[PDB]
């Protein structure tokens, strides 16, 4: 560690993390490994390790802390963390070629790291993201080895190795422009032995998990934010620390503004989301940053993202704003139609499951209780619904994995029912196969064109035609 690393210790707030990462991304390279067991510790002490009449016996408005890390402490994990790496990998015996990596020199530094975890652990397990896990656990989550990875290739100095992430996976890339895609680590319930692998089959199979190649390249400071965006607040299932919530929305506001979330459209959402708990006083409104999002992907991602609109959907939807939910959930469809379904897309179904089958059957649930006694009356929020299964319908088509079964037919009829027919009338639905005016894509939706707005549901045959 440098005199100026040194200085900013010991941490006694908050505010002296900010610091360290202010001082650290002032700098060409930040240190990755530093910063990881920073946060690592602090998150073990707050969340892991939690220490918690007139007068009350207890702070009656609660309590909140702060573990204080010695610079005596962290240095002995960077010293451990940095020996170990150096130990394992030996630089003389894999020719740098100019500033270059080779794909030998990735495998090994990904093996000394993969090796170096324990034989067996629940990997699902939360609090397992920092090097801090990695070092003083010997246990990372899937996205956390490929962070150490990263860390690991900072200290032996191979500056072109970078952390790559889609919306559901981390990976590396290394060489020239960034061209050269490594796969380090596993995926969902047990799969992925993929590793050391090319990427260009899974951008190729048109699968979600690899955004048809939309994915976010980082440079160090964007592997910082990550790092950020990793800081895990809960505690157990029903608290979360009022500590890190406010450390994870002051390091996104510091990187936020060095214009270091211009091209991380899910990093941008969750501020959004911790802006809407405790808005920050002078700062954009969640809205803005909700729609800072949307933009990011639109521009820097060929609107080939579905967290962006997902992350509206769920302000609108929380603020009950029924038609502005149903809009972004809409878009929502409208970007993952031009997908297909595959084995490991298995997190982004749940969530369009979630939503077409829970969420706004419970909003329109919800609308339709306010009636007796609007959005349910406006034919927009109806076309909402239309061009939302409309696109997971075109999703499927061409897709190796079934999508829509039995569950999600009776939820889209019990949908389909929220509106009079008088309503659902006046939309016009043109079917391009080569009041709202309303385009299809998906066979299954033409192929019930003038069911979708007859007087009376034909609730059965709906069903049938919409799960073969």
């Amino acid at each position: 560690l440098k005199a100026a690393q040194k200085t900013l210790f010991p941490l006694r707030s908050i505010d002296d993390v900010v610091r360290l990462f202010a001082a650290e991304l002032g700098r060409e390279e930040p240190d990755l490994v530093l910063l990881s067991l920073v946060l690592g510790f602090v998150e073990h002490f707050l969340a892991v390790n939690r220490v918690i009449p007139s007068p009350a016996p207890d702070p009656p408005g609660g309590l909140t802390y702060f573990p204080v890390a010695d610079l005596s402490i962290i240095a002995a994990l960077y010293a451990r963390f940095t020996a170990q790496i150096r130990g394992a990998v030996d630089l003389s015996l894999y020719p740098r070629e100019g500033g270059v990596s080779s794909r030998e020199l990735v495998k090994k530094v990904s093996d000394v790291i993969w090796n170096s975890l324990s034989r067996s652990y629940f990997k699902d397990r939360a609090h397992i993201q920092s090097l801090f896990s990695f070092i003083t656990g010997t246990k990372l989550d899937s996205s956390g080895v490929a962070f150490a990875v990263v860390g690991a290739c900072q200290a032996l100095g191979l500056r072109d190795v970078h952390l790559a992430l889609s919306e559901d996976h981390a990976w590396v890339v290394f060489g020239p422009n960034g061209e050269q895609t490594a796969e380090v680590t596993w995926h969902g319930k047990g799969n992925e032995d993929r590793r050391g692998q090319t990427v260009n089959a899974g951008v190729a199979e048109r699968s979600w998990l690899y955004l048809k190649g939309s994915y976010m390249r980082c440079d160090r400071k964007m592997e910082v934010a990550f790092m950020v965006c990793a800081i895990n607040p809960s505690i157990d299932l029903h608290t979360d620390s009022l500590e890190l919530l406010q450390l994870q929305q002051k390091l996104l506001w510091l990187l936020y503004d060095l214009g270091h979330l211009e091209r991380y459209p899910m990093a941008l959402g969750n501020l959004a989301d911790l802006e809407e708990l405790e808005p920050t006083p002078g700062r954009p409104d969640p809205l803005t940053l909700y729609h800072k999002g949307i933009a990011s992907a639109k521009t820097y991602y060929r609107d080939e993202h579905i967290y962006p609109y997902m992350y509206l959907a769920g302000y609108h939807c929380r603020n009950r704003n029924v038609r502005e939910a149903l809009q972004a959930w809409a878009d929502t469809a409208t970007v993952i139609q031009d997908y297909n379904y595959c084995r490991e897309d298995e997190e982004i179904y749940k969530e369009f499951f979630e939503v077409a089958n829970d969420v706004i059957p419970n909003l329109l649930k919800e609308a339709a209780s306010l009636l007796e006694a609007s959005a349910l009356q406006d034919p927009e929020c109806f076309a909402h619904l239309l061009r939302f299964y409309d696109g997971i319908c075109k999703w499927e088509e061409g897709s190796p994995t079934p999508v829509l079964h039995v569950g999600w037919a009776t939820f889209l009829v019990q949908s389909l029912g929220r509106f009079e027919g008088q309503v659902r009338q006046k939309v016009r639905i043109v079917s391009g196969t080569v009041g709202p005016v309303l385009t299809f894509q998906s066979e299954k939706m033409k192929g019930m064109k003038e069911l979708l707005v007859a007087t009376k549901i034909n609730s059965s045959a709906i069903k049938l035609q919409l799960t073969a």
